[PDB]
Order: C-alpha cells, then sequence, then structure tokens
C-alpha cells in the first residue's frame, strides 16, 4: 500500500522509531518518502546482484534473505517478502537493527542525501501524533 506522510508518522511512533538511536521521527518519515515514496511494494535491483525491499528499500545482500543474492548475509533473519507487507512492523524491526549496526542512518542513501542537514521535524507537523 501507498502511506500518507502522516498516518506513516503515526505507525513509526507507535513502533518505537522516534528518537531511536538518536534520531527523532521527522528523520525516518523523510527517509521513506525518497526511499520508496511511502509504498510497501517498491523494489530496486543493484548491481552487485542484491535488491532493495519495502518502505525503507532494505538491501539484500545483508540484511533479509531473498533466495537469489550471491554474498548473503541475512542480518535480520527474515525473509525479504516480508518486507513488501502492508504493515510496517518487519520492516521497522529490521531497520532497528540497521541502525545499531555502525554508521547510523547512513544506510539510507536518499536520506544521506535529500533529508540530513535539513529541517526534518518539518516532515511531521501538522500530524495528529
Amino acid at each position: 500500500k501507498v502511506f500518507g506522510r502522516c498516518e506513516l508518522a503515526a505507525a513509526m511512533k507507535r513502533h518505537g522509531l522516534d528518537n531511536y538511536r538518536g534520531y527523532s521521527l521527522g528523520n525516518w518519515v523523510c527517509a521513506a518518502k525518497f526511499e520508496s515514496n511511502f509504498n510497501t511494494q517498491a523494489t530496486n535491483r543493484n548491481t552487485d546482484g542484491s535488491t532493495d525491499y519495502g518502505i525503507l528499500q532494505i538491501n539484500s545482500r545483508w540484511w533479509c534473505n531473498d533466495g537469489r543474492t550471491p554474498g548473503s548475509r541475512n542480518l535480520c533473519n527474515i525473509p525479504c517478502s516480508a518486507l513488501l507487507s502492508s504493515d510496517i512492523t518487519a520492516s521497522v524491526n529490521c531497520a532497528k537493527k540497521i541502525v545499531s549496526d555502525g554508521n547510523g542512518m547512513n544506510a539510507w542513501v536518499a536520506w544521506r542525501n535529500r533529508c540530513k542537514g535539513t529541517d526534518v521535524q518539518a516532515w511531521i507537523r501538522g500530524c495528529r501524533l
């Protein structure tokens, strides 16, 4: 499904992402906007044989298993097809692992490029939270 901005903000807040590891809620919403345009079914194929899945475009080389990516680690221990659900819980739980790993939200290149450095609080303004 395609989420609305405040609808996603509220779902992510319910899942404990607001200020998780130092990143306020606005960061996560902006990341989803520019990674998947708020769509749970977005997928993106990469030159190394991996694919990015779901609303947060989680990658199959390191995080989920899709059965077709060469040096796959499955550090979230989840099949990638679960990340394509309309319900974002598996994506959020794997995103919690990714941001705890090493370089925070730098794992998301659309965040890195288009969110970081802006006032990301603007992405939850006007939302009932």
